[PDB]
């Protein structure tokens, strides 16, 4: 018992930028400061932005924020803290069978606002800052007008699909895939999100 060890705080080390008129992605926290980080779960540095990459000691992925909730998926986080200012914060949601959980959104961040527009024209954001159109064939599930080997789309869970108007429509889940192509990619949608908040 006495050497029984916790596992660290998910860490923010940087973000996708969509501030501007080009998607990039940039780092904010190199290898060292993420291990001492999500120990600590002391992260003092600024947060910007709606769509921040996370890790954890063994897995790197992506968190948006929407309502003032920095959402991400369960398979990436498990039930962790996540690293703040001022010490480690609890999750406010944890649904393992949405594959969801969320955190108060960090000072400094922006929320993207949930889509109305009822549209079926989506974008994907990806880590490497890829925008990548998908038409949405469900509740749950959109296309990729052109597919990617899965090796494209692996440590985006956790990122949005935005309508043409930039709303968030859902947080990114799972690819599906076959002979490693992702045809399709499953997701959370946002109205469930929407209901976990309630
Ligand atoms: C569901 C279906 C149709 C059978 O498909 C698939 O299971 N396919 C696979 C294809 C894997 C190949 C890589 C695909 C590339 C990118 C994938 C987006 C991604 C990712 O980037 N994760 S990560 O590297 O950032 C990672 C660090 C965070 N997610 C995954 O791998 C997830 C994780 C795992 O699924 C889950 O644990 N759960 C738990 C669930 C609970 C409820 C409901 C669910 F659905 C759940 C899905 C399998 N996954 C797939 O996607
Ligand atoms: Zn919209």
């Amino acid at each position: 018992m006495a050497s029984m060890k916790k596992k660290g705080s998910v860490v923010i080390v940087g973000r996708i930028n969509l501030s501007g008129d080009t998607a990039y992605a940039q780092q904010t926290r190199g290898e060292e400061g993420c291990q001492e980080t999500s120990q600590t779960g002391r992260d003092k540095n600024q947060v910007e932005g709606e769509v921040q990459i996370v890790s954890t000691a063994t897995q790197t992925f992506l968190a948006t924020s929407i309502n003032g909730v920095l959402w991400t998926v369960y398979h990436g986080a498990g039930t962790r803290t996540i690293a703040s200012p001022k010490g480690p914060v609890t999750q406010m949601y944890t649904n393992v069978d949405k594959d969801l959980v969320g955190w108060q959104a960090p000072q400094g961040s922006r929320s993207l606002t949930p889509c109305t527009c009822g549209s079926s024209d989506l974008y994907l954001v990806t880590r490497h800052a890829d925008v990548i159109p998908v038409r949405r064939r469900g509740d749950s599930r959109g296309s990729l007008l052109s597919p990617r080997p899965i090796s494209y789309l692996k440590g985006s869970a956790g990122g949005p699909l935005l309508c043409p108007a930039g709303h968030a429509v859902g947080i990114f889940k799972a690819a599906v895939s076959t002979r490693g192509v992702a045809k399709a990619v499953d997701f959370i949608p946002v109205e469930s999100l929407e209901t976990t908040m309630r």
